């Protein structure tokens, strides 16, 4: 009786949701996100699934939860993940399907290719996942050009849209899909509620950047905060400050710990980020990522365990 669209909480997932909603010609939909930084379906998500008729899951590297879905489901993602056995799920992943993953930098590009619907939201998703490197793909700037948007304007839009999930606002992150659907991107650059979020986030990121240390050109950044800034801290440490690797640890993310391990393409060969994921998953950790980035949420008492595993690989550099 309803159309459900579960999607990631960042720009990549929010643009993917808008692209999916537009391509399907939906006039009656429910779009939700799982709890930020929990990487699992909670009660709220599970109830919507039972009520909805068809479900779309976008940019959510959590197959173990999709495996149990008893609805007709299309699962689109670009993370490195395991093949889903559930027959009710139609998995669309241009990594499992063996195709090149550099052709698909973000879920937005995967969704666009899936529906053959290319607009500026396609670009935003790419910028929200690989940042400035998305502009080295000609499709990005060209689509941004139609809407008369500059490089910086899209980078600013990623910060504004991301500002919702960083501030832990499930409702504002979900509503961002309606605003992208119903307002030009260049209008949302003026959207005051997002702007107010971003001012408080930059101010608090500077604090974490002040207490960073370094070894072997690897940045070790430890902090405690309820904001989900761990994604940007790892990027800022590697992408902007130029370090070869960043290990970011949040000790008090809402009664749980949170660690991120991002490397530069230079170390992408020397470090097997895929293997480190499997080792963490085998050990019962809620871990996922890509070939250059690591994300974990776990119990506070396993912080030393996690650090030992990663300092393990870091010791062979
Ligand atoms: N516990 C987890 N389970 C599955 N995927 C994760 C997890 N933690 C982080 N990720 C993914 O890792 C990617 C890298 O984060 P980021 O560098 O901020 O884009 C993100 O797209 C996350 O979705």
């Amino acid at each position: 009786s309803h159309m459900l669209v579960i999607h990631h909480w960042d720009t990549d997932g929010i643009t993917s949701a808008a692209l999916t909603i537009k391509a399907l010609g939906l006039d009656d939909f429910i779009n939700i996100v799982p709890p930020i930084g929990e990487f699992r379906f909670d009660g709220r998500v599970k109830k919507h699934i039972e009520e909805a008729e068809k479900v779309y899951i976008l940019d959510l590297n959590l197959p173990q939860e999709v495996e149990d879905v008893e609805k007709d489901t299309v699962f689109i993602d670009h993370h490195l993940q395991k093949k889903i056995k559930n027959p009710k799920v139609r998995q669309v992943n241009p990594i499992l399907e063996r195709m090149n993953g550099k052709e698909f930098p973000s879920a937005s590009f995967v969704v666009s290719n899936h529906f053959s619907l290319w607009n500026s939201w396609s670009s935003l998703g790419a910028v929200g996942d690989i940042g400035n490197k998305a502009f080295e793909i000609p499709k990005t700037l060209e689509l941004l050009k139609t809407e008369g948007l500059t490089k910086n304007e899209a980078l600013k839009l990623v910060q504004l849209i991301d500002s919702n999930y960083i501030t832990m606002d499930r409702s504002a992150a979900e509503k961002a899909v309606e605003l992208v659907l119903n307002r030009p991107l260049k209008e949302l650059l003026e959207y005051e509620p997002w702007i107010k979020n971003l001012e408080e986030i930059e101010r608090t990121i500077k604090d974490v950047l002040s207490g960073i240390e370094v070894k072997n050109d690897i940045a070790f950044i430890e902090y405690s905060s309820p904001f989900n800034i761990i994604s940007k801290i790892a990027r800022k440490a590697v992408w902007e400050m130029g370090y070869n690797g960043a290990v970011v640890l949040n000790r008090s993310f809402h009664e749980k710990a949170q660690l991120y391990f991002r490397i530069s393409p230079d170390l992408k060969e020397k470090i097997d980020m895929e293997g480190i994921i499997q080792i963490l998953k085998n050990r019962g950790f809620n871990a996922g990522g890509k070939s250059e980035v690591l994300g974990i949420i776990f119990e506070k008492n396993r912080i030393d365990e996690v650090l030992g595993i990663i300092n393990g690989y870091l010791a062979s550099l």
